[PDB]
This record gives C-alpha cells, structure tokens and sequence, in this order.
C-alpha cells in the first residue's frame, strides 16, 4: 500500500469515506436550512446566518477527515452528496428540531466509528475522533436542545413574536 | 441639438424625465409617510428615521437622472410633483406595504424605461440603469417585504406590542 | 407568487436553479482535485491549496446564486451533488486541463443563462450574470489556459522537476 | 514504591524506559545524518540543519518521557545509546527514507507500548501517549514521505540537480 500506510485497517479508511460523505451531506442540509430562512415570506436573518454558519462548519470537518485520511495513507472516494429531504423547513423550531436529530445521527455514525476504530487497536484514530468530534458534537447537541427548549417555551411557532425575538436576542 | 448630443433619442430623454417626476413623487410619499410616524398619537421614531432615509435617497436619485439628462445632452422639463394619497398612513404595516407598492410600481417604470433604452440602441443608458437603479430597486423590495413579513408575523398591527418591538429590533 | 416576485419567469428561477447546482458541483470536483494533491505518494502541496481555494470560490459563487434566487422571490430546489468523474487526476497538468474544461462548462451555462434572461426580458438577472459571474468566469479560464500552456512547455508530468518547481514559482 | 505511585505497573515502567532508550537511538541517527550532509563532498545545508532539528525535537521527546516516567514514580534506568547502522547516507534521498523507516519504528514500539498500557488499564499513560507522541509521530511520517515522494519524482540521486533545488525549494 501507500509508503506512510501503518496500523490503518481498511475497515477504518471505508468507514472513515462514510463519515466524509455524512459531513458534506449535513453542511448540505444546513445550507438548505440557512436559504429557507432568506426566503422573504419567512425573513429571520439570524436564523439564516446561523444555519450558513453551521454549514460552514461542517464543510470544515469534512475537510478536517478528508486530511486525516490522506496523512494516514488511506484514499479518499467521493460519493454523491444526496439532498435533504425537505426544501420547507416550516419555522425555526422545526428547523431546529431537525438540526438537532441530524447532529444525533452524525454523532451516533461517530460513535459506531470509534467502536471499529477501538476494535482494530488504531489508538491514533480513536484519539482523533475524541479530540476533534465528539465534544463539538456534544456540545452542538446541548446548545441545539437548548435553543429548542427555548423556542418552545415561548410559545413557537404559534406565538408570532416568539421566533422574531428568539432571532434577535439569542441568535442576534 | 446639444453639442454633446449623441445615440440619444427624444423618446428616451422624454422618459427619463418622467422618470425624474416619478422619482421625486416617490421622495414625497416617503417624506409624509416620515412626517406620520413622528405624530404625537403615532410616536415611531425608527420607522420616521426610516422613511425619511427613505425619501433622501429618492431625492438623491432623482438628482443622478437629472445629471445623467445633462450629461448626455437633453434638457430637463419639470412637471408639478402630485401630492401623497393620503396623509393617514393608520400603522407602521399599511405603511411597509404601501412603500412596498411604491417600489415595485417604480421598478416597473424603470424595467419600462429600460426596455425603451434597449429598443433605441443605447447601450449607455441600459448599462447606467442596470448599474445605479435596478438593482437598488430589487434590494429595496425585498427588504421591504421581509419588513412586511416580519410585521405580519408578530401580529401587527392587531398586537400593540408588535410595531413598537419592530421599531425598536430592526429599524432601531 | 412572493410578494417581491416581479419581471421574474419561472424558466429563469428553474435555470437559477440548475445553475446553483453546477456551481455545487464544480465546488466538488475542485475538493476531489485538492484531495488528490494532498496525498503522500503526489505530495504538491500548492496545488492543493489552489484547488481548495478554487472549491471555496465556487460554493461563494453557489451561495450568491442562492441569494439571487431568495431575493427575486424565486424558490431555491436543491438537488443531489454528483460525484466527481475521477478520484485520481493522475497529474497537475491533467488536473489543470480538467479544470479549464469544467470552467468552461460552466462558463457554456453561464451563456446560455444569459441569453434565457435576455430572451424574458430580465435586465436585472442580464446585469447580475455579466457583473458577478461572466468576467470571474473569463479571467478563470485565461488564468487555467496559461497555467497548462507553462506545465506543458516545461515537460510536465514527464519531466519530474516541471510540476515541482511549477508548484513552487507559480502557485507558491 | 514510591508514594506518588498509583496504578503503574511494572511492564508499562520498563517499556517506558526501553522507549526512553529507542528515542535517544534516534536522536544519535538524526545527528549522524545532520553530520553527513554538513560534509565537504555533500554539502547540503538545509538537509544539514533538517536532521539536526528532527535530532533536537526526538531529544525533546526522549525528555518528556523521564519526566512522565518521575512523575509517576517510576524509576529511570538508562542504557548504551547505540551508534547508528552507517555513518555515509550516501543521497538526500536515502537519508529521507531511512528517516521514514526510523519514524515508522518508533511508530510500532510507541504502538506496541499503547497497546500494553491498555491491557493494564492505565488511562493515564494512554492519554498521555496519544496526545504528545502518536500525532507526532503520524505528522513526521507524513511529512517524510512527502519528501521522499518529491525527491523521487525529481529524478534524485541521479539528477544531479534534484537534491540542491529540494534543499534549495523544501527545506530552505
């Protein structure tokens, strides 16, 4: 194989494209997220910046794993980024909502990846994976959760100015 | 003619005198929409910050199309500037709505005036509308409508609570 | 349709719409392309910072025309993100060649966008396609053309030196 | 034992030490290469001061371990420091592969000692293995093979001028 190529099970490099195409396909929803909230019959900036930002992110974590597999001899393969399941994400809590089930899904692809990284003895991917994914995406998951319980006591979205000032005062 | 005059045909010098009119109407609408917030039993001061802001930047484009009438060579004929249709413009949401059709109906006077510059062969004025007012005109509806969007969410103007929250948020 | 939507056809928010997935696309084949150049058995470490930064450009350009879209009252439809044709670009030269093919592509679609919104009567979207994405597009090309015409007159990729010291005088 | 001693097994002391012992080996490798391309017939500064640095940081290395080694009362028994294989690297180019096969060693033994210190369930000594020597340790090999790979494709050692312009573009 490749002449840096040391401890890296195929089974890790396989996994390891996975997770590469799950991160571009949350950025991808995030993007569509952000747009829906430019829509000019919905209007939260903040939400939008929010989402864009999100996006952003994960693009930079993709990119993160796209380099850890070629500093460890593995070979990147590219797959389709497929589309999110909904163009209209009908209000900010149910946008949120679903961000935090899809940050769960990844963290959940993440944890499965640790699993087989532990399995195979590569102590190197593992301490990757703690160190730059899992406490992102725990902190993610809280600061969603919270951003949902918040949006939800204020009575979104049947309570008009709720949104409005979730996206002023929390996300402004 | 002028000695400056050239591809400048009477039509379009015509028409960008009406537009010189329209544009001026334009800069009074929003001066009395500006002069209603600032009433003692209305009492908005960013919605007549915004509507005054407004109408300087009518003015200020309606003062470019005179220099662009004299730079190429026409000469500018003003006509009376007609007063607002009403001096009661009754919440800040009827307002955002009435600027809205404001805008879109002087959009539609210079998509007009564009299409009469194109049929001419003045690629000088196409290219002078396209830079300087098109897309002013397009950035300046939709901000308009994300405005009415908000305003309509929060309950206005039904909600007491809506427009002086709205005045404070996103005009202030 | 949206209360901002004016002088829009729905043939030119569809073609919007295929024009943000393009863009997207050619987002992903530069990401590949910079991927590629990372590895540790190609180890060129400017082309891979000049495909990565051609991959962000290009989401730039995608997320403008997304904000287009939003702003004329358009709807944005995403679609899947195809992947790249090939995971291995076998050469700088051929990674150039490729790339100036694609931007080409893209620039063929960009015209015909052009002449969709010249044939509605789209001044607006004419003036947006020549400000933001027709010169980009034109500059991008040349800037491709010259960087194949230098690797080649050097004797890349037979010639081993040519794509080193390229990467190290041109792109570094 | 030591009153500072608490969940330290006497396997993991001794492998501690054995590993002590393998970095210093390395450094002495690293300094016998630094002296070679510091030679009149060879004359290559960068390469020169490339492996005297690389020398300095597995110094460092080695360091870092009798601390971690006193700090959890362990005892620190040196051995012989072995004189590297050659004293003539003969090319840039193999001295950087017998670099990488240096660093891949170190890989296994740093490996071979996690792996040990997970079995007697020292989360200490694991943590500590993956966060200041397995990172390195895959960041060197990457970086080495990189070299390797350029030198290769230059045409080293029988292009003559593969070596200078490496020392001269690479390593300057």
């Amino acid at each position: 194989p490749s002449q840096v190529r040391q401890n890296y099970h195929q089974d890790a490099e396989a996994a390891i494209n996975r997770q590469i195409n799950l991160e571009l396909y949350a950025s991808y929803v995030y993007l569509s997220m952000s747009c829906y909230f430019d829509r000019d019959d919905v209007a939260l900036k903040n939400f939008a910046k929010y989402f864009l930002h999100q996006s952003h992110e994960e693009r930079e974590h993709a990119e993160k794993l796209m380099k850890l597999q070629n500093q460890r001899g593995g070979r990147i393969f590219l797959q389709d980024i497929k589309k999110p399941d909904r163009d209209d994400w009908e209000s900010g809590l149910n946008a949120m909502e679903c961000a935090l089930h899809l940050e769960k899904s990844v963290n959940q692809s993440l944890l499965e990846l640790h699993k087989l990284a532990t399995d195979k003895n590569d102590p190197h991917l593992c301490d990757f994976i703690e160190t730059y994914y899992l406490s992102e995406q725990v902190k993610s998951i809280k600061e969603l959760g919270d951003h949902v319980t918040n949006l939800r006591k204020m009575g979104a979205p049947e309570a008009g100015m709720a949104e409005y000032l979730f996206d002023k005062h929390t996300l402004g």
